[PDB]
């Protein structure tokens, strides 16, 4: 499923479009290509329109960076388990949202530090309003490692190593998590991607291999 | 924003699609609905085009049973506070998967509990394995609340509530989260639908009321 | 170390103290034992107490029920990986509050649903008052598997059982998760037990075994 | 109950005990004094020793820096709705473990970064070994805001800041959360110190005041 997917891409990012946007009509519950999506929830993301899935077909799960965190296991963990998938697909992208700010700015800021509050209306350009008191909940924001770039900004190979790293990181927990298996008969089986949301491209991350520093 | 993506929904629902599936070219990366939707991951759902979104205007959050977690929570703070959102749509289904099972009855089988490995494998019509060993995380799979019915069962009065009740509880969480501003000048509005898988068409959920039980 | 604390625990159950209750003095951050133990927040259990530990000797880490959970792990990884501990003793215990209710009606009951609210006023002897909103965070109470008992019930074979999967399951947490080494030079050993609150008593919690159904 | 706590304290950090350290023979569930303690897991701490708690009196929630997280709020809910307390006592304390690294440290040497694996060893003065995997779980170390100081250092002013301010974020949290009461008749109340485990003796931290920076 995974190379047809990267071809329709390819179609995609040179302006050929392959999902079908209409209503299929009734449908099983267990997605026909036994394939689940963790992307980023960024609006430049049409996750069936870029690999050209169609309704019916794949898991679609979406969150702030497309992070593995637990939320994405528990999905992973029901996908597989319960609905008989067994192929993952990393989406990350370029331009993300979590390559611009840290947890401890944005939760300084929600928190009513002044400070942090007016850093991030300069970080975001809009006008940002600390909650003014704190939270046990989001624990954390999960914003790539590193330090921030602008909001954004365009593509550099710091970047696309930093969102990389995250990727890697990912595969990472989904190839050691307990309740994920990951060889043997009942193996789901992963790959990790960078979307170019200005070329509409994919390119995929190497795995073994870094995994943020 | 809502009323014009339900009347996209009626016509999807009706036959004629209205999401545009080709690349839409270099975006911003705030989304230019200002808009943030929750959705399950069910492959059945393709939430740009049942509410006729093009890429590039809404943020798309997806988890198993698009339930309001720390993770949506997570997303949704980014999506306001860092990317100018200010309306929120949540969209379950019917036919969800999350009507369908328990938390231990899941955890149990994953843990090693032969009664329960066996249950889950009747439960769904697929081989379930069991890992064989316990893990802390995920420490919810979020199940609605209440006995479950079969997999993938056709609607029923009973399940419809069900739903409802969650999306109504994910319709409290976000209006009283200390760190998601819902009154004042930087507020975010929100709403909750059930979209008919086998239909397509989204009716919406009151609010206040029930909230699970 | 785990042998001379319950040889202190049999002196502890028979009417002797062994803990030497003043300040200590100047002391550094390593458990000079090498012990953590993961304990009920209970009253009636005083750690320290009923294994004769002296103050400086291990990390107490102590939550309802003494559930191995995400914080618990946190906790666990900071013990050995920085502050050198590589023995962990579970001490769950007889009359837990966490058979006498479910995570459902505790989080119906906070919700607002007004069944659920006079429910836990009866199983609790107190007056519960609702807080009449939902909430994403604590996302599970961790109450052990099965149907409730009366609040602070005495003994039974079927009670003590529940408590024994619970530590069971603790035991397989930490046995199997990614971040606690327990083999190879680095390895940390656990042993799992239940701290009778009448007697004063330890007694061992056999592992492998069945870990809650 | 607390000021009587804080001359027992008064007394401990002069060299005089409170705690009675044997078994108090059967005693109800419910804490007698009504009150929680959330403290760190810090072998030096005795928390019912450096308060002149008894056994019985109080629920003693311990974790790594004692830090209000999903875990404490789990426990607090249940000591305060299921079991009757009213009053909440916050005590961290100097020479806190959590003063002496970052999330991102402990996560990238457990993930198998060779630089940060280095730096754990030589910041902690033991042979730490990386896990070299990924995990989800725990999705935050709460390592206290700022940069890192020696692990085990002689107080500072500085320090003590650092402290306080994770002190008052604790306090805000409770008093912002949905779940717990902090006003009306159900109502718990709080205050929140630093123990110092060279002296013995607690000093309150003001509230409200800064959070963390
Ligand atoms: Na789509
Ligand atoms: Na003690
Ligand atoms: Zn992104
Ligand atoms: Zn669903
Ligand atoms: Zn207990
Ligand atoms: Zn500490």
């Amino acid at each position: 499923n995974t190379d047809a997917l990267l071809e329709n891409n390819r179609l995609y990012a040179g302006g050929q479009a392959t999902h079908r946007p209409g209503h299929p009509g009734m449908q099983p519950i267990q997605p026909s290509r036994r394939v689940a999506v963790v992307a980023c929830m960024d609006a430049r993301l049409d996750v069936e329109d870029l690999l050209g899935l169609q309704t019916g077909e794949a898991h679609i799960i979406r969150n702030a960076g497309g992070v593995i965190n637990e939320d994405a296991i528990r999905c992973l963990i029901i996908s597989h388990h319960l609905l008989n998938t067994h192929e993952i697909i990393l989406v990350h992208h370029t331009r993300c949202g979590m390559l611009a700010f840290t947890d401890d700015l944005l939760r300084a800021g929600l928190e009513g530090d002044a400070a942090a509050e007016k850093l991030i209306g300069q970080a975001t350009g809009r006008a940002f309003v600390s909650a003014g008191k704190a939270s046990a909940s989001p624990a954390a924001f999960q914003a790539f490692r590193g330090p921030p770039e602008p909001l954004d900004a365009p593509r550099s190979d710091a970047s696309t190593e930093r969102i990389a790293a995250d990727v890697r990181r990912g595969l990472s927990i989904i190839l050691n998590h307990p309740w994920l298996p990951t060889a043997g008969p009942d193996a789901i089986t992963v790959r990790g991607f960078i979307y170019d949301v200005d070329t509409g491209r994919l390119e995929e991350v190497s795995y073994p291999g870094p995994m943020g520093g």
